[PDB]
């Protein structure tokens, strides 16, 4: 009689396969029966629960911790369990415990309970519903129990044999049978755990182990007795548990106690919050018969760190990457840094660890909770492919840079041993959302700050995207805490760099990147709009060197106005850091070119506003030049000059296709000024010569209004200054702020006025006002303007009847009630709302006015760098004679990435002097001490 039970509704679709045996049955046929024919997987480990199946007494806070534990060790390793067959005892516990953890959970949560039973029992007592696999084994008759012991010793030494698989023993509160399967195991060499303080034969043993031990003899040493508790002990076995018969399990109880590396005990009242599952992997490190794999994967699973690198990793013993390897696939995918730190520092390396495959692995088993697993699979979705590669993985990367950024994965042929196995893995890392990993991976890996400076990105990036999208949990807070987190690392890095040898430094935050897409450090620091790195000493001395081009670095403005505009008095008065060679230095610093844009556009501004405001008359054939007054057509040159200039800046830019170059063209707002001010320009004087009242009225219209635009465009010479810049960052941020509030000006506005112009103009009537146009604008009109305080009394109250109109007199008294309701509600209460808005955003960039200060000079230094090194009149002469990162030698390379990851070393101990410094990592420590010290007076006494 061999099957599979179907429990008539007693928790669980899965049935439980059962096998009558017998005890003549050798082990090796039934574990190749349940590896073979019932398919169960070879576990890391099998825990054997032992203890009382009738007369079974258990503690609540006892039995809590003992299921919660025992389910924890079970379920995080993929543990078989073995206990009896019985619905009963411990056996009804366990099964309980692994019934209440499964029932709406994680779908591959399955922990297969065998119960090794007798035949001659059940239907002695039922077999519990709540068991996996079952074995019946018996020879004879009912009532008998010893048939179970010997084969379910005999199964667990064959499941050693496959030692292989390390089997250990758990015993808590049993009896007669509870030792005697303890003690067939200890002759099969199992490991036992025996849970003190529990119950009536559990504590007996753990009564003879510390409080009786005892050394005296040769061979191999064995534990005995006290002879002065033996009295005691007789007493306690003849009394507590067992009757008659008493000497028997006497002497089993001390033969159990023969060998001090298979016997172990574990009370609950001695080590109450610790996890049993640190009792089973020291006595599984105290039997010393696992491999150091299997106590390592054990580790592992059970996150025991500790006594992972106090036994496993002895010096003694050790290590190899191939013997790491599926450890550290492990710690990787399951989120164990320590571990991975500790795998990295013992004896493994990436380069030889980490594969393609392995890497497209990594990013296969993602967990499903973060950013990149919604990211790669629209990707795939955008790519119909049902399977993960490097292509996809690079293409995430690629958006999730942006400013057209180029993956290596895209490039190189290794990702279709690998070229950089710290920096991918690094990024599966800082993808994931994992902190302790990503750390642990950018301390090991080269190119520190530019590592932690595209981290930066990728993180807030991915919050960006988090936040702007509902099918992405928003975990765009811990996002950002992770991307200030590499930010703050970055800026480490370079204060250490900075600290010794500037110099250095500056030739680094330049390098060529070529695992960045050849961008340099400064550009992977503005794409990522890290403020505290480019606010930094040495990213401000590098932009002040680019900023004055081989030219003294304090050489003010007007030294270099007055030796601008004439070449003969640039020689005493202009000061370079070491015929023409002067002429050229000196025009080729974007200071000199922003200098003479400065001059140059207030001469623009000055000669727009004297076409504007007095003299652009109308275009007729009859005078010579169409009546167009030179300055105009100086107006003409120049504004095509502005035109040729923004075509250099998009034909200067660094991608090579045309639709690349407008998307990092339209990057910052001020090239779309610079080509909407232009287009308007272009349409006003294309307008200009049309010989129309009104074409021309629009033309001149459109041209006084562009002005406007020129002058916005003036702003970025403004941002020159510490204290004016900034000024303009808030109010680019309060436009956005009052184009946020402006819909609610308007609705509250809008619903004012029709109530007002209603209750004045009443529309099929006498009163009325017979016109769309002024109706509509009257609603709009008169609430905007009585909100500033201009207040229509005498208009909206029925006098002034030509310029506004014959009010209707039954509104003549209820629009000063009207607008008594809205000035209170607009002008007092909307308005200085709008008003805290506004401060609210002044208060946010004042705090750091600075560092925005200092990120804009960036912007600053880059918009005159690339301008022609020319005559600031003669700047389209300039575009005419023209039409007619830097890069070190690979020793070089290599020994600036040398001093670099030297410095991050540097920084990196100064961070953990820092982190071991603090006072709660110091009491931390003095309690460990303490520790120490009662474990050493333990040892004395
Ligand atoms: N495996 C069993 N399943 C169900 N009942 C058992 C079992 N073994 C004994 N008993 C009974 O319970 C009474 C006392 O129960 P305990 O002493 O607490 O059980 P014990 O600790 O001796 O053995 C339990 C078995 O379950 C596992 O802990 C381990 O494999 C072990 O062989 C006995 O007079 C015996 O008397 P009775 O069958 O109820 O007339
Ligand atoms: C707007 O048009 C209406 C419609 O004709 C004018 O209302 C008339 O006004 C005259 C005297 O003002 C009355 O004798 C008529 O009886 C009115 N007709 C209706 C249908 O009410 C109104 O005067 C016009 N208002 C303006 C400002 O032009
Ligand atoms: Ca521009």
């Amino acid at each position: 009689a061999y099957g599979e039970i179907d429990f008539e509704g007693y928790g669980g679709q899965k049935r439980a396969p059962y096998l009558r045996m017998s005890h003549d049955t050798d082990a090796n046929l039934v574990i190749t029966l349940m590896l073979k024919r019932w398919n169960l997987e070879i576990p890391n480990l099998v825990i054997s629960v032992t203890g009382g199946a009738k007369s079974f007494v258990l503690k609540p806070r006892l039995r809590e911790m003992f299921r919660r534990g025992l389910i924890k060790a079970a379920k995080t390793t993929g543990a078989w369990i073995i206990t009896g067959g019985t619905n009963t005892g411990v056996m009804k516990h366990v099964g309980e415990a692994v019934k209440e953890q499964q029932l709406m959970f994680g779908s591959d949560t399955q922990v297969n309970v065998i119960g090794i039973a007798t035949w001659g029992i059940v239907d002695g007592a039922m077999l519990d519903p709540n068991h996996s696999h079952f074995f019946l084994v018996d020879d004879g008759t009912e009532g008998k129990y010893g048939v179970e012991i010997g084969m379910r010793s005999r199964i667990e030494e064959a499941i050693m044999k496959v030692i292989g698989v390390p089997v250990v023993l758990l015993v808590l509160e049993g009896g007669p049978n509870t030792v005697a399967t303890m003690y067939e195991l200890i002759k099969k060499k199992v490991p036992a755990v025996v849970i003190d303080g529990s119950g009536r034969a559990a504590s007996v043993v753990g009564f003879a182990y510390n409080h009786t031990i005892k050394r005296n003899v040769d061979g191999q040493t064995i534990n005995v007795i006290d002879p002065q508790y033996e009295d005691e002990v007789r007493a306690k076995v003849v009394e507590v548990f067992g009757a008659k018969g008493a000497d028997k399990t006497y002497s089993m109880i001390k033969d159990v106690l023969e060998d001090e590396k298979m016997i172990s005990v574990y009370s609950l009242d001695g080590e109450i919050s610790q996890d049993i599952d640190l009792a089973i992997l020291k006595a599984l490190l105290k039997a010393n018969r696992s491999s150091p794999v299997a106590q390592l994967n054990l580790a592992l699973a059970w996150n025991r760190i500790d006594l992972a690198k106090s036994d496993i990793f002895t010096e003694e013993q050790q290590w190899t990457t191939e013997t790491l390897s599926a450890a550290m696939l492990t710690a990787l995918l399951d989120d164990k840094a320590e571990f991975a730190e500790l795998f990295l520092q013992n004896g493994l390396s990436m380069r030889e660890f980490l594969s393609l495959d392995i890497l497209c692995k990594l990013y296969a088993e993602v967990p499903g909770n973060t950013t990149i697993k919604p990211l790669l699979q629209k990707e795939m979705g955008k790519r119909q492919v049902k399977t993960i590669d490097m292509d996809v993985v690079g293409e995430v990367i690629e958006e999730l840079m942006g400013d057209m950024f180029e993956s290596y994965y895209r490039k190189d042929g290794h990702y279709f041993p690998l070229p950089t196995p710290y920096l991918d893995v690094f990024l599966w890392a800082v993808l994931c959302n994992r902190r302790e990993l990503a750390r642990v991976l950018w301390e090991a890996g080269r190119e520190p700050m530019a590592a932690a400076l595209m981290a930066s990105r990728l993180l807030k990036r991915m919050a960006s995207r988090a936040q702007e999208d509902n099918t992405i949990t928003d975990i765009s807070s811990d996002l950002y805490d992770h991307a200030r987190l590499f930010e703050e690392r970055a800026v480490g890095v370079l204060d250490e760099c900075f600290n010794e040898n500037e110099t250095l430094s500056q030739t680094l935050l330049v390098r060529e990147l070529d695992h960045y897409s050849r961008m340099t450090a400064l550009e992977l620091a503005v794409s990522a709009e890290s403020q505290d790195f480019i606010a930094h000493t040495s990213c401000q001395v590098l932009l002040t060197r680019l900023w004055m081009g081989t030219m003294a670095m304090n050489t003010r403005w007007w030294k270099v106005l007055v030796c601008l505009y004439l070449p003969v008095l640039i020689f005493p008065i202009i000061y370079f850091v070491p015929f023409c060679d002067r002429i050229m230095h000196f025009y080729s610093a974007p200071f000199s070119k922003f200098v003479g844009n400065v001059v140059g556009y207030l001469a623009f501004i000055f000669l727009y506003a004297y076409v504007v405001l007095f003299n652009f008359p109308r275009f007729d054939p009859a005078k010579t030049l169409g009546g167009i007054h030179p300055t105009e057509i100086v107006l003409y040159f120049w504004v095509f000059t502005i035109l040729i200039e923004e075509i250099r800046q998009l034909a200067a830019k660094p991608p090579k296709y045309i639709k690349d170059k407008v998307s990092v063209y339209f990057s910052d707002t001020w090239n779309f000024v610079d080509i909407f001010s232009l287009t308007v320009f272009i349409i006003a004087i294309i307008l200009r010569f049309f010989t129309n009242s009104r074409i021309f009225t629009a033309s001149r219209i459109i041209l006084s209004l562009d002005i406007i635009f020129f002058i916005v465009r003036s702003l970025q010479i403004f941002s020159v200054n510490r204290l004016l810049g900034p000024k303009l960052v808030m109010i680019q941020k309060m436009m956005q702020d009052l184009a946020q509030f402006i819909i609610i000006l308007a609705v509250f506005t809008i619903a004012y006025g029709i109530a007002l112009h209603a209750v004045m103009f009443p529309s099929p009537g006498i009163y009325a006002r017979n016109n769309t146009w002024v109706t509509i604008t009257s609603v709009v009109q008169y609430p905007y303007w009585q909100m500033y305080g201009e207040l229509f009394l005498d208009e909206i109250q029925g006098e002034k009847p030509k310029e506004f109109g014959e009010v209707d007199p039954d509104g003549r008294w209820l629009s000063p009630l009207l607008l008594a309701i809205y000035m209170v509600f607009t002008n007092i209460l909307l308005l200085n709302l709008l008003i805290a808005i506004f401060n609210y955003t002044f208060e946010r960039v004042q705090e750091d006015s600075d560092k925005v200060w200092k990120f804009q000079r960036y912007d600053l230094v880059q918009e005159y760098h690339s301008r022609p090194v020319f005559a600031p009149p003669l700047v389209l002469l300039g575009h005419i004679l023209i039409f007619i990162k830097i890069g070190l030698s690979p020793a070089e390379m290599e020994q600036m990435d040398n001093w670099e990851f030297q410095a991050a070393e540097m920084y990196i101990h100064q961070q953990q002097q820092k982190n071991s410094g603090t006072l709660e990592e110091r009491v931390r420590a003095l309690g460990d001490r303490v520790d120490c010290i009662n474990s050493q007076l333990n040892r004395v006494l």
